[PDB]
């Protein structure tokens, strides 16, 4: 099927500038846009790579790319996420994260990931890190500069064999979602990198997170089955945290439990 995606290249003048680079910025074509901008040939061309493949998703769970400049520097234009990566968010709010936000995020990343499936897009990447937050209501995945190495997020079989599928994916959204219930805690933390094959071939896993009921940690063990086809789809993860969400007490034990947005300019 043909890729009839727009490229939009904007006016480097319509831009008013985070992390190191990208940056805070106004878009202005009466209408202003809080947007993030992110300035040899070898950055322009994996960065147009990145580009190509934002511009050809569209989903309320995906990061929307609004445009590229092509100045001295090519510069990627994207929707402002004014809360951050979802992993420094869990880590500066311990104390007040809710048993509801946590199950609500894992539906919402889920979804992103489940049309990302019918694109027929493969991540690589899906980490805490590489979830950005509107609003502490709304989640989208981002980073899409290996979606067509972190170690401790691949399946085996990405280790071993170098193999990618929906379903390597489904591993990274079993660390991801051990990201979020452990606050943002580092996974196999301390373990070098080059460790990480041994252990699991012997059948060793992420452990418990405290907050989580059998029922949550027993999703996330299903996603780190060597067998690929023997872990869920994304599709069925959905329909699973949306159930939970329903009733989250029960499952994770927690103490205490003109600007116009780029979603609304289409
Ligand atoms: C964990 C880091 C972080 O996300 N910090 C952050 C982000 C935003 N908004 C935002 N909106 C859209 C895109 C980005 C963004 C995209 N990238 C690259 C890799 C694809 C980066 C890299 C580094 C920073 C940001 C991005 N960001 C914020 O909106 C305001 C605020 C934050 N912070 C919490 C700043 C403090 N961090 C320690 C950097």
């Amino acid at each position: 099927a043909p890729n009839q995606a727009l490229l939009r290249i904007l006016k480097e003048t319509e831009f008013k500038k985070l992390g190191s680079t990208v940056y805070k910025g106004l878009w202005i074509p009466k209408v202003k846009i809080p947007v993030a901008i992110k300035e040899s040939p070898k950055a322009n061309k994996e960065i147009l790579d990145e580009a190509y493949v934002m511009a050809s998703v569209d989903n309320p769970h995906v990061c929307r790319l609004l445009g590229i400049c092509l100045t001295s520097t090519v510069q990627l234009i994207t929707q402002l996420m004014p809360f951050g990566c979802l992993l420094d968010y869990v880590r500066e709010h311990k104390d007040n994260i809710g048993s509801q936000y946590l199950l609500n995020w894992c539906v919402q990343i889920a979804k992103g990931m489940n049309y990302l499936e019918d694109r027929r897009l493969v991540h690589r990447d899906l980490a805490a890190r590489n979830v950005l937050v509107k609003t502490p209501q709304h989640v989208k995945i981002t980073d899409f500069g290996l979606a067509k190495v972190p170690i401790k997020w691949m399946a085996l079989e990405s280790i071993l064999h170098r193999i990618y599928t929906h379903q390597s994916d489904v591993w990274s959204y079993g660390v991801t979602v051990w990201e979020l219930m452990t606050f943002g805690s580092k996974p196999y933390d301390g373990i070098p990198a080059s460790e990480i094959s041994s252990i699991l071939e012997k059948g060793e896993r992420l452990p418990q997170p405290p907050i989580c009921t059998i029922d949550v940690y027993m999703i996330m063990v299903k996603c780190w089955m060597i067998d690929a086809d023997s872990r869920p789809k994304f599709r069925e993860l959905i329909i699973e945290f949306s159930k939970m969400a329903r009733d989250p007490q029960r499952y994770l034990v927690i103490q205490g439990d003109d600007v116009v947005d780029a979603d609304e300019y289409l």
